[PDB]
C-alpha cells in the first residue's frame, strides 16, 4: 500500500504527493534501476553489477570493458551486459558516453526484459523530454548523441524494429538528460548513472522534504521533513555547495525551468559561501575542475596534492565556509582517508564540520555521511567522548536518511557500540 502518488501539478507536470501524512526518516518508495551503468570516471575502478570498490576486479573476456567484484556478480550481470558486450567489442577502442550506454541498456530492458518494477509509478515512454524548451545548441547535441548512439550499437541495432513501438531515439535522450540519476557508493562518491522512472515523478526544491539514497544501485526514497496529505513531495536535484545563481544555470541547462523558491528569491546563503577574497576563490573554482576530475578518476595522491597547494597556500587563503574551499576540503579528507592518512584526514573532516552544519539544514544524506566519517576517524585515534557524540549526531541524521533499510546504518550501530563500550 503506497503512501506516495502521481498527481498532476498546476506548473510542473506530473508530482509525487503524499497519500497519507509522514514523518522524517520514513521510508515512502524503493526501487532497483530500469537500467543503469558505471560512471566514466569509476569505469574498471568498480564492479559494473554492484558498484563496490576492489583492488582486483575480474574482466569479460568478451568485451575486456566491464569488470566484475565476483564470479557471482559477473555472472548475474551476464543477462543484461550480454548483447551490450557485442556493441563496445567491436567499438573497441572507442568507449562511449554513459548516457550512450545507458540508453542501450534501456532499448535491451524494455526490448527483452519483462517490466520492470522501477516503472510502477512511471514509465519511460512517460517520461518528461521538455522538447518543446530545449535551445537549438542543446539539440545540436542530443542528434550527436543519436548519431553516436547508432554507430554504437550497429551490430546488435539496425533497424526500427529493433526498437520499442515509435522509439524515438531523440526524444529518449531527452529523457535522459532530465530523468538521469547520478548513482553515488556509501561514502557518497559518485559510481555510476542509473534511470529510476517512478522516481523521476519528484519536482525539484531547493529546499525539500525528502531525500534519496543510494545502496549500490538499490535506490531508498525517504521523508526528511515532516508531510501532510496531498503536499508535494520534493527532492533537491542539487548538490547543496551551490550559489543560487550557479543553481538557476544548471536547472535551465540540464531540467528546463526557472525556479522561483523563497532561497533563489533571496539569494539564501549566497553571500555567506562566497565570502573571502573574489579573485582568490575563483582560482580555487578554476582548479577544483581539475582536483575534482582527478577524484572522479580515483586518482587520490594527485587529488591531496593539489588540495593541500590551495589548503596551506603561502599565497592568500579562503575562509572555510567558502565553497569552494569547503569543496576542497571534501576532496582533500576524502583523499586522506583513501590514503590511509588518517590525522591529516580528521584535521580536514573536523573543519568541514561547521560549514555543514549550516549548508545542510535538517537532514541531508552528505551531512550524516561526513559527520560518520569524522566520528569514525576520531575513535579509531582514540578520542571517544568526541567521537561518540559525533557518531550519535551521525546516527540522528542517518536514521532519517539511510535508515534501516540502508546497510550502511548497520556499520555506523557498529561503529556506536565500540566507542560505547571503550567508554
Ligand atoms: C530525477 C532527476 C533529477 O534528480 C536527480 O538528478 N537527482 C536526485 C538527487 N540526487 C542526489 O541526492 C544525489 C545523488 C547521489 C549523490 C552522490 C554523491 C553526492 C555528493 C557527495 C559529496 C558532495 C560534496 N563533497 C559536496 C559535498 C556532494 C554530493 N551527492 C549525491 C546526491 C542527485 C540526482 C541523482
Ligand atoms: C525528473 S522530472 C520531474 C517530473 C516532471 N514534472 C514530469 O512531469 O515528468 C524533471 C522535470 O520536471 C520539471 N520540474 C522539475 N522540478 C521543477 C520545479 N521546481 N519547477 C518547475 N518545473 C520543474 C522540469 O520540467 C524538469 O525538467
Ligand atoms: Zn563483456
Ligand atoms: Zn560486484
Ligand atoms: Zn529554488
Amino acid at each position: 500500500p503506497l503512501k506516495v502518488e502521481k498527481f498532476a501539478t498546476a506548473n510542473r507536470g506530473n508530482g509525487l504527493r503524499a497519500v497519507t501524512p509522514l514523518r522524517p526518516g520514513e521510508l515512502l518508495f524503493r526501487s532497483d534501476p530500469l537500467a543503469y551503468t558505471v560512471c566514466k570516471g569509476s569505469r574498471g575502478v568498480v564492479c559494473d553489477r554492484c558498484l563496490l570498490g576492489k583492488e582486483k576486479l575480474m574482466r569479460c573476456s568478451q568485451c575486456r570493458v566491464a569488470k566484475y567484484c565476483s564470479a557471482k556478480c559477473q555472472k548475474k550481470a551476464w543477462p543484461d551486459h550480454k548483447r551490450e558486450c557485442k556493441c563496445l567489442k567491436s567499438c573497441k577502442p572507442r568507449y562511449p558516453p554513459d548516457s550512450v550506454r545507458l540508453l542501450g541498456r534501456v532499448v535491451f530492458k524494455l526490448m527483452d526484459g519483462a517490466p520492470s518494477e522501477s516503472e510502477k509509478l512511471y514509465s519511460f515512454y512517460d517520461l518528461e523530454s521538455n522538447i518543446n524548451k530545449l535551445t537549438e545548441d542543446r539539440k545540436e547535441g542530443l542528434r550527436q548523441l543519436v548519431m553516436t548512439f547508432q554507430h554504437f550499437m550497429r551490430e546488435e541495432i539496425q533497424d526500427a524494429s529493433q526498437l520499442p513501438p515509435a522509439f524515438d531515439l531523440f526524444e529518449a535522450f531527452a529523457k535522459v538528460i532530465c530523468n538521469s540519476f547520478t548513482i553515488c557508493n556509501a561514502e557518497m562518491q559518485e559510481v555510476g548513472v542509473g534511470l529510476y522512472p517512478s522516481i523521476s515523478l519528484l519536482n525539484h526544491s531547493c529546499d525539500p522534504n525528502c531525500s534519496i539514497v543510494f545502496n549500490g544501485p538499490h535506490l531508498l526514497l525517504r521523508a526528511v521533513r515532516d508531510i501532510e496529505v496531498g503536499e508535494e513531495l520534493t527532492i533537491c536535484y542539487l548538490d547543496m555547495l551551490m550559489t543560487s545563481e550557479e543553481r538557476r544555470k544548471q536547472l535551465r541547462d540540464q531540467y528546463c525551468f526557472e525556479c522561483d523558491c523563497f532561497r533563489c528569491q533571496t539569494q539564501d546563503k549566497d553571500a555567506d559561501m562566497l565570502t573571502g577574497d573574489e579573485q582568490v576563490w575563483k582560482e580555487v573554482q578554476e582548479s577544483l575542475k581539475k582536483i575534482e576530475e582527478l577524484k572522479a578518476h580515483w586518482k587520490w595522491e594527485q587529488v591531496l596534492a593539489m588540495c593541500q597547494a590551495i589548503i596551506s597556500s603561502n599565497s592568500e587563503r579562503l575562509p572555510d565556509i567558502n565553497i569552494y574551499q569547503l569543496k576542497v576540503l571534501d576532496c582533500a579528507m576524502d583523499a586522506c582517508i583513501n590514503l590511509g592518512l588518517l590525522e591529516e584526514a580528521l584535521f580536514y573532516g573536523t573543519r568541514t564540520m561547521e560549514p555543514y552544519r549550516i549548508f545542510f539544514p535538517g537532514s541531508h544524506p552528505v551531512r550524516g555521511v561526513q559527520v560518520m566519517k569524522v566520528g569514525k576517524l576520531q575513535l579509531h585515534q582514540g578520542m571517544f567522548p568526541q567521537a561518540m557524540k559525533n557518531l550519535r549526531l551521525a546516527f540522528d541524521i542517518m536514521r532519517v536518511t539511510h535508515g534501516r533499510e540502508h546497510s550502511l546504518i548497520e556499520d555506523l550501530i557498529l561503529l556506536l557500540e565500540e566507542c560505547d563500550a571503550n567508554i
